[PDB]
């Protein structure tokens, strides 16, 4: 119950050509700039160990959260050349940024996940499902 | 079952100009005040404990109960600073009233969360999935 | 399979403003008058026991029903002075009529519950979650 | 597979005047005639018991059949007299013939239930939730 | 994964009414033709067994697939005589040409049902749920 | 988190007539050309052992991929006749190219199913089930 503290800055407003989106399915063919494009999954809960603990019965509630890229740039039906290979640093900054850069936490882990996010391709053009976790 | 005697003062017509807006997806952008918003989630059951008792088979149902906090002031895409920030006291506020705050109470526990109830944001100005216990 | 004998006189034509209303979300602003309003939750059912009998293979089977209140009057956003206040009398006649009041009965407990039914508002005007159970 | 040849003389019209009606929520206003009003809940299935056999992997499918009851005459929001009254021989009726009258049946129980089968009213005029089983 | 080199005869365009109708709820009015009105109802799955093998992680999938019956000749509110009578020699006809008449098969059973598949009536016409196995 | 650099050259193009479809219910009556027409099914999951390792408490996570087949040629409602004969290389080239060629992997075995793959048709013209899986 602290995150804001750091979500400031956390988001920057990436799209320098999108403009009151709301951004947070993608039409990948009108998109003015490539923005952040967030996405919810779902939420991981569990009890019966540390994670809970006296009163209030709460405990330590796993929290997901996943992104979607937009770049379409080098990448037009012609080949998966320039959509990831530039993502990468792309990928590493978001995932370093809005996962993992958390405000003094003792039972708020923020977990982050610079690997083991696999995604694949559909609709002709570009799909992410990125899998990350948040625990909080 | 007797939690209206001081449901009467919990609520206290917190939004100044909005009016018969029937409050209990958020707009955040032609809200007229700052109202509650208070949300539901779900309930909680189970038996085979202290919580069941002999006849009318009924028994300490657990209830859940969460709010939405709506205040986009010194916070319109800029930073996450005065959204929360000033909450904070609003929202001891919210959580001291709204819960905890309960008649004489012999089966009806009131379970209030001061703390460990985090939210996260999504949408590009303010999200907070509030997450509190009711008990009853 | 004999509830309809005693139905008869458990409805009474409650409202005297509401005609052919087909009474069982509300409305809470242009009611003609505060009806039973009663509501439907679900069913509980169970085998494996004094429930369940030889032939048929039928059960005990539990069964759920429950009420809303519609007054608003003395509480119109004002507060919760009049409105269960006023109720509990009412509350104490529907539940003593509508449930607990069952003909000659072998199988069909027809159980009531006098206390412990909570229930919650929202809205801005008045809710109540009534819990009750059937088990006919 | 091979009800219909009872099934023949099980269905015989029963109303007089509805006609080309498509029978099997209801209007309880403007229905020509108190048509039998047949309904479907669902289905039991099992396995690992005498109900499987050897090739086919089939076993006696536990099959669900209801009813529903539509007079309106003698109860027309007067008093539960003549709603169900009546009914008593014409649901025997019904149940005798849609149920419990099965052709040569080896592993077709045809399972029939003369009483505990409750109902429950609502809506203001007659509900009538009728639980039977099939079998088959 | 070799049906269709069999497939190809099991399919012998049953109407000879029905013109492009793609047949795979029903009219039961104005169905110019007796079409087989072929159903799908799930899939059956399970591991741990002579079904799972080693690599690739594939199993013997249980594959669940039946047929909707449509003649209304004989039968149109009158009787049930004509409408299973005729079919018993139909209903052979397909159940072992649609089913039970596999190519060369090590891992695919082409599992049939010749009996022990109930259907029962509905909509005053005729309704035919049935029940039979594919396994592939 | 690194098969793009071979879905660049999986994916090429395979429709020459189809132009901006966004391929991944079907026509199967007026579609330009025979596309790959991929669909998606669901996912596996699972942990308590090899997949699942120390912190991001990430495992193996098992995807399912599966594709749709429309050729309509030489089987316009005639017979199964060149539709999954002229498939079969062409089932190969899919299956080996979409699936099984996979980057350096590691951790991303990148499943491939050439047979044990059961299809099944239905819609009057052509339907193909396919069960694959990608694990990654």
């Amino acid at each position: 119950f602290l995150e804001p503290l750091l979500i400031e800055r956390i988001r920057s407003e990436v799209p320098g050509l999108a403009i009151v989106s709301g951004v947070p399915t993608l039409s990948e063919q009108d998109q003015p700039a490539p923005s952040a494009y967030v996405v919810y999954l779902g939420d991981e809960t569990g009890t019966g160990a540390d994670h809970q603990g006296g009163q209030r019965a709460i405990q330590t509630v796993g929290q997901q959260w996943a992104v979607v890229l937009v770049v379409h740039y080098a990448d037009s039906s012609n080949s998966g050349e320039g959509a990831r290979r530039e993502a990468g640093p792309l990928l590493g900054r978001l995932v370093k940024a809005l996962t993992g850069w958390a405000p003094a936490i003792d039972v708020a882990p923020l977990a982050r996940s610079a690997r083991q996010s696999p995604a694949t391709y559909a609709s002709g053009y570009l799909y992410f499902p990125l899998v990350f976790t948040a625990r909080f």
